[PDB]
């Protein structure tokens, strides 16, 4: 299902057995769908014959490359099946080894006879704020089955097995996103795209000519200053970690689904690493950081035939610089860094700048979910959580 009426007509054999609300039910309650089980299965779940569990050591360069290759060739595509994500090995270490990562949560599936990696799912620890509750959860990401093993019910085994391994660590709630509709979305978001290199975006058919426009007029439409306007703007440095933590923590209080990051987590997620994560702060006249913007790097391979370099807005905190100016500088910085497109969701306060800043709304939805938690749904503007 891609919309909820698609999901209105479908049977959920696996998800009906899971502690998540039914799609049809209207939810007002707050808390777990079920009580925690205090004795947990020690044995890993049975895979189909010919397949075996292997926890992937991503500190081993060969195993990280095995994982990269699986995701490069089998992970999320667009709705039109024209572009596939091209996660780099250094991005995967960033996304998969934040503070608190556990090796048993890098859960791969291999072919027994050849040891070929054919499946994967991951959990990372995350302190999550949902409405008035702050709880330790896991973020689930990179669920992936090889194309040659699709529609053999392997995905429910991966979900059950990462659940069991998370339960063993005493965690009973999880958060995750998906482009398909399942029981049951807590929030719904849409991707918006801001062209920065419109010629390239049209040759690879990511974008197309508006009616009677011309490349020369479209390039004119999306032109940017190429030197940012805000004074005091500069890359984040080690000395900025405490204030960036401070700024983010207070900014996120206005949203209903937010992460709660320690100072070490703020360092991991925001300290710049070239081709992975970019963060820029705005220092004022008296030397105090008052704003910062962030976006991460995720290229997309062109499926028909190298890649489209895409920036994704991460967390943007404004206390003195107007958010529109802050995001305008982010577009400039992305274009100086060679990015062809700048993506962002309609969550947090992004709606206040998306149209003004020439973003075009894209196709497909991004659903947010909680596992084993009852809460009312919320609008995109209330979601304050971005996952990689
Ligand atoms: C306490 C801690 C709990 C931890 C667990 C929290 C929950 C974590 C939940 C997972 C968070 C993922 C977060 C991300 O990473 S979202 C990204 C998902 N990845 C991709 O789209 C990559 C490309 N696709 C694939 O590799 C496969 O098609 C996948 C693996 C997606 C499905 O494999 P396959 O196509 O071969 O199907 P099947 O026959 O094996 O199995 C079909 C059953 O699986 C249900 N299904 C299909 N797609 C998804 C999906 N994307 N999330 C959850 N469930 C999904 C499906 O409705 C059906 O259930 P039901 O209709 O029978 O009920």
């Amino acid at each position: 299902a891609k919309t909820m009426e698609e999901a209105s007509k479908r049977s959920y054999q696996f998800w009906d057995t899971q502690p998540v609300p039914k799609l049809g039910e209207v939810v007002n309650t707050h808390g777990p769908v079920e009580p925690d089980k205090d004795n947990i299965r020690q044995e890993p779940y049975t895979l189909p014959q010919g397949f075996t569990w292997d926890a992937l050591d991503l500190g081993d360069r060969g195993v990280l490359k095995e994982l990269y290759t699986l995701l490069n060739e089998n992970y999320v595509e667009d709705d039109d099946n024209m572009f596939r994500f091209d996660y780099s090995p250094e991005f995967l270490l960033w996304a998969l080894r934040p503070p608190g990562w556990l090796p048993q949560w890098h859960c791969g599936v291999r072919v027994v006879s050849s040891r070929k990696l054919v499946g994967f799912i991951s959990a990372i620890p995350a302190n999550i704020h949902i409405y008035d509750t702050e709880k330790k959860m896991v973020e689930i990401n990179f669920l992936c089955v090889h194309k040659k093993l699709r529609s053999k019910r392997v995905a429910p085994v991966l979900i059950r097995e990462i659940t069991r391994r998370v339960h063993l660590e005493g965690i009973f709630q999880a958060v995750y996103t998906a482009g398909v509709v399942l029981p049951k979305p807590v929030g719904t978001c849409r991707y918006w795209h801001r062209s920065l290199n419109p010629r390239k975006l049209i040759e690879v058919k990511f974008s197309h000519l508006s009616r009677n426009m011309t490349m020369q007029r479209t390039m004119k439409l999306y032109r940017l200053p190429e030197t940012p306007k805000t004074a005091g703007l500069r890359p984040m440095e080690t000395k900025d970690i405490p204030v960036v933590h401070q700024l983010l923590t207070r900014y996120l209080k206005q949203f209903h689904l937010t992460p709660v990051m320690s100072q070490e987590e703020v360092e991991h997620w925001f300290y710049p690493q070239e081709n992975i994560i970019d963060t820029f702060v705005v220092e004022n006249a008296n030397g105090e950081v008052t704003d910062f913007l962030s976006f991460y790097t995720l290229p997309s391979t062109i499926m028909n035939h190298k890649s489209l370099k895409a920036a994704y807005s991460f967390y943007n905190v404004h206390t003195q610089t107007p958010l529109l100016d802050l995001m305008s500088d982010a577009l400039v910085l992305a274009k100086m860094k060679g990015f062809d497109v700048f993506n962002a969701l309609d969550l947090m306060e992004n709606k206040t700048f998306l149209e003004k800043l020439k973003f075009g709304i894209g196709d497909g939805n991004l659903q947010y979910y909680l596992y084993n938690w009852k809460c009312p749904s919320m609008g995109a503007e209330k979601v304050g959580l971005v996952l990689q």
